[PDB]
């Protein structure tokens, strides 16, 4: 048995060195890593994430974004997590549905229902074993060109959602210095070891 | 108020040639016809039908083909199908959701129940009004599809193709089974035969 932590926030915020961190905090102690992303994390995943980022003079409509991202989903829980997940591996991901609750539900106003439908559809019942939330305040592919208010309501959507599961998540302040969150996440591993085994 | 007609059946059942006909018979009665196409129909809609007939690999995931398939129809619901019909256009469209169920259920086999709750995600109360089913018994007659499903089997297409008649004969008002191994002069008399029931659903 492994375990699924998902890593939510935006870029700037330290996602990847303190992903890095993780991993190797794992690895010395003999723990397979498997590292991923989303949208994308293999070959197909990643061309439908070509279509997702590529800005066109088409409007994409709401709907087809939103299945877009789950078909990406889709591909990467078969080909990558799952598989992950039963060799015993701890996955770290970069982005995953609660991005989708974020830029899709908080960013374009699509109904928290229609998501959370998908949601079970896609993915049955797996949910990430804990969530890292790395927060602080806020050419382009078709997300980049959205507005400050856009992205204010994907911050506050990962606030909102990890206030209401708070043994799933953990709100890290991307704000405090590296030294600083890097020891919460020493102080989060003696919990995470104990998930695993 | 339009009417959304579509096509069912595989390559070189005649589904084109048939379009076209009826097409003109829509025409020549004073009838706006819009033809399009499943999966595709818009810029969008044609680049994820491209990744849905690539071959790879990398083997796409049951779901993942249902999801791109509705991703695609979808896309092509908001810029190409309600656009027509509310303009009263008669939609002429080559393939649909009943493909879906033929190819991701009874060829893939995802359960109806899986989706069902697709379609209406997608289309809320949008269905065909009238669904003609060429039906071809699995005739191979160069290079093949040269695409991701010419590696199916013979049992896969079998399968296919009895889908789509038991859909056909569950709601039969609906559907039109057209015998499309018969000689063109007799499909196109199935066509003409069938023509009046179209103009009556229209007005
Ligand atoms: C996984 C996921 C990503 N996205 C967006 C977040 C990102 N847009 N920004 N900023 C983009 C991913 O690109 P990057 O991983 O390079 O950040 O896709 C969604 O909109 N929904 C999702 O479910
Ligand atoms: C509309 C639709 C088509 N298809 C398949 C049927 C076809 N493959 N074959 N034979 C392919 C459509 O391409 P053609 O119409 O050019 O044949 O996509 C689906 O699998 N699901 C769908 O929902
Ligand atoms: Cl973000
Ligand atoms: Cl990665
Ligand atoms: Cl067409």
């Amino acid at each position: 048995t492994g375990l699924f932590v998902t890593l939510e926030g935006p870029e700037g915020a330290g996602k990847s060195t303190n992903r890095d961190y993780l991993a190797e905090r794992l690895r010395e102690r003999g723990i397979e890593v498997q590292l991923t992303r989303e949208p994308g994390g293999t070959p197909l995943a990643e061309r439908i994430r070509e279509l997702l980022l590529a800005p066109s003079d088409e409007p994409m409509a709401a709907d087809t974004e939103l299945l877009l991202m789950f078909a990406a989903r889709a591909q990467h829980l078969a080909g990558v997590i799952r598989p992950a997940l039963a060799r015993g591996a701890v996955v770290l991901c970069d982005r995953f549905t609660d991005a989708t609750y974020a830029y899709q539900g908080g960013g374009r106003g699509l109904p928290e229902a229609r998501i959370a439908a998908l949601e079970s559809f896609v993915q049955g019942d797996l949910r990430p074993d804990l969530t890292l939330v790395f927060d602080l305040p806020v050419r382009l592919d078709r997300f980049e060109q959205e507005d400050r208010r856009f992205f204010e309501a994907v911050r506050q959507t990962y606030l909102q959602r990890a206030a209401q599961a708070p043994e799933r998540y953990q709100v890290l302040d991307a704000g405090l210095p590296l030294a600083e969150v890097q020891a919460g996440l020493d102080r989060l591993l003696p919990n995470l070891l104990e998930r695993l085994n």
